[PDB]
């Protein structure tokens, strides 16, 4: 009976090193709003360094391994890291919290997707069924209503915030820093390709193994039906040159 | 003065009524707040009140050693907590079987952490031992929710002179705190604090943890919760 936390470790003892005889430090923010490829590539990125996915079988699973879960607990990646620490978050980036990892951040991946799709992968997070529609009008009508999924100056912010703040960070909250951003219908498309490059720029240490990523790999739309106005209203939040619009369009989600 | 005054007990255990009734008085949640990435400013100008369960020793409180000024830690006998922890998982203690499952795990845990609360022990020795390594400037009161209870009135008092929140306290204004602060919760077992309701064995296991070698036993003796 072993602890379930084994492959984490290579207890292999006395360690060795292969830099030494006789990947730069930091932490690498795997960010995304919710549903938006942050779990996905954070699974992929386990089975990758450790060859074991994690178990994940819900909203509530996935959100175990995230800053925020540890953060219930007073507990926090290091802030002075000796070595590559990989922590998945969908906080914004200017939250006080990670005002304390301005030098200690190496490299941030920030994934978008869809808001399409994000509202209706998100109405599966409250529990909602595809025939209450009136449950998912209210959802909807108040994510449309926010621009995004945070109802109840910080946490998630709406969509336009999030991304706003990730992409703009390695100029001044991590300076240090470079970041990558790739939107998860590009990831869906080509994963391997994709992953491959993901694993290169966050710099775990020696040659990507294609190989390596293709095993670490096979371990792995319109808001009329629920009523006019939704669709509707959604697409105002396309019209614009602000914010919601901005980026809808850079991302190529309004048309 | 000024600096962060932690409300600090076990769930269930005091500090959210306490943090009600300082609430009254005056007309943050840590755990909550960092749940959006939020911290309690470690530079402050005024008093800053803060709840939380968290043992005193979680490594996000060791970025307030300077920053604390004061310290309440409200201790509970742990029956009374296990059985309000019972409702707050949302079982009926008519329903024995899952009550059964939830008291079991709690004592095969010394507490309900099942980082993070601790055991009951380890949340206990976490604020009563740590003006001495965590919180030099601060200064620690101790208090048993059952006196509380026994005179919120004199207890209430001791607290809030304690905290030094605002210049001097009086009756008056306090007296209308402890009268919301009760007459809004009131809005919202074995009578001999037994747990053999829920059967012999849990009785006995319960007991065994409270007269044994272990820490639980050792802080509930010196409290008054061993009889
Ligand atoms: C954060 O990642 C997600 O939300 C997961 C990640 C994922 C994608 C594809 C295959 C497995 C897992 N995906 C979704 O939410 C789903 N909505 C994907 C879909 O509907 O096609």
């Amino acid at each position: 009976s072993s602890h379930h936390h084994h492959h984490h470790s290579s207890g292999l003892v006395p360690r060795g090193s292969h830099m030494a005889s006789m990947s730069m430090n930091g932490i690498r923010w795997i960010a995304s709003y919710p549903k938006a490829g942050n779990t996905w590539v954070r699974c992929m990125l386990a089975a990758y360094i450790t060859g074991k996915a994690p178990q994940v079988w819900n909203d509530i699973d996935a959100e175990s391994l995230t800053l925020e879960a540890m953060l219930r607990f007073g507990d926090l990646p290091p802030a002075e890291p000796m070595e590559p620490v990989l922590v998945k978050t969908h906080l914004k980036a200017d939250v006080p919290v990670l005002g304390l990892y301005g030098e200690a951040t190496a490299k941030v991946l920030y994934l978008v997707r869809n808001p399409r799709d994000m509202l209706l992968s998100s109405m599966r997070m409250a529990s909602i069924s595809r025939d209450d529609v009136e449950k998912s009008r209210d959802f909807a009508r108040k994510f449309i209503a926010n621009e995004g999924l945070g109802w109840n100056g910080v946490g998630l912010g709406s969509w336009p915030e999030n991304v706003r703040s990730w992409t703009e960070s390695s100029s001044d909250r991590f300076p240090n820093a470079d970041v990558l951003t790739m939107r998860y219908e590009d990831l869906k498309g080509d994963p391997v390709a994709r992953f491959s490059e993901i694993v290169e720029f966050l710099d775990l240490g020696g040659p990507v193994d294609i190989e390596d990523i293709r095993r670490a790999v096979a371990a792995s739309q319109s808001l009329s039906f629920l009523g006019e106005d939704i669709e509707s209203d959604y697409q105002e939040l396309l019209h614009g040159d602000s914010g919601f619009a901005l980026y809808a369009k850079q991302y190529g989600y309004a048309g």
